[PDB]
């Protein structure tokens, strides 16, 4: 896994990227490569930190320390001899895919539109294979490296720019609704097919450029409402329309995603051999 306590005097701050539990800092990671040296994202636990907190930090760490595929963000090193407690990811130098199509429509062709759902498919087809449950699988948890290199990652809601795509049900504890299945906001079953139908949210998402939210017209409460309609299936659920430059064929890729029986949507392996 990854390098159990890393010297801290051998990262040279850059800059903070959020403060989302600390704050997470872009570092040079000083001394003895090629040309240009390794810059790092560097996650650090609070002061203060309360038992339960210092606890949730290293169980992010449980969880990220046995991930271990191209298309996933990886785990380096990991600084919990004495505090703060620091976990050490790679850079990738384009931010979030979201933020990055946003500026889009620049330009990324089909080929390379096409590029980065298949690396997205990829690594979703690894957290598949161990088990993993993603929950909430986004363009906004996926980082863009180099030559439209995608990442996934899991920020949770923390990031305030993603407020409004999150929806409070009980206490602390907030939803992804509009990229879920019926089964994931009614009885909260999670499965590969609930991050199948999240992926055709995330496809329809990339197609669209991130220009426009799902289920735009709906609110909240009507995308809760549909979820409903999509259990009862009479003909009165809306989906998600066809972009407008997405092949007939992508569309029939995003429509079984969201097919209503579990068993009935494709597995990450049948997307990524499609793709
Ligand atoms: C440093 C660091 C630590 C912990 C995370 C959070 N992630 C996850 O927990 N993942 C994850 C977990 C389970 C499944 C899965 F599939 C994934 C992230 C980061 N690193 C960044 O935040 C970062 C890296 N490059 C950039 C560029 C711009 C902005 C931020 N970063």
């Amino acid at each position: 896994g990854p390098r159990v306590d890393f010297p801290r005097k051998l990262l040279t701050f850059k800059e903070k990227l959020g403060e989302g539990f600390g704050e997470v800092h872009l570092c040079e990671v000083e001394g003895m490569s090629a040309n240009q040296p390794v810059l790092v994202a560097v996650k650090m636990l609070r002061a203060d930190a309360n038992k339960n907190a210092r606890n949730d930090f290293l169980k992010e760490i449980k969880i990220m320390s046995r991930l271990k595929d191209p298309n996933i963000i990886h785990l380096l090193a990991v600084c919990i001899t004495d505090d703060p407690l620091c976990m050490i990811t790679e850079y990738m130098e384009n931010g979030d895919l979201n933020q990055f199509l946003s500026r889009h429509q620049p330009t990324v062709s089909y080929t390379n539109l096409k590029f980065m759902a298949t690396q997205i498919a990829s690594g979703m087809k690894y957290l598949s294979s161990l088990n993993f449950v993603h929950r909430d699988l986004a363009t906004r948890n996926c980082l863009v490296g180099k030559n439209y290199t995608i990442k996934i990652a899991d920020f949770g809601m923390s990031r305030n720019l993603y407020s409004g795509d999150y929806y409070r049900i009980q206490g602390r504890a907030v939803l992804p609704i509009r990229w879920m299945s019926w089964e994931s906001i009614l009885l909260g079953k999670f499965t590969t097919a609930s991050d199948v139908w999240a992926f055709g949210v995330t496809l329809w998402e990339t197609f669209t450029f991130c220009q426009e939210q799902p289920y735009s017209q709906l609110s909240d409460e009507q995308v809760i409402e549909n979820t409903g309609e999509f259990f009862r299936d009479q003909g009165r659920q809306t989906y998600l329309p066809q972009p407008a430059i997405c092949p007939d064929s992508v569309y029939e890729l995003m429509l079984s995603c969201w097919r209503r029986d579990t068993k009935n949507r494709p597995s990450f392996q049948e997307i990524h051999r499609l793709l």
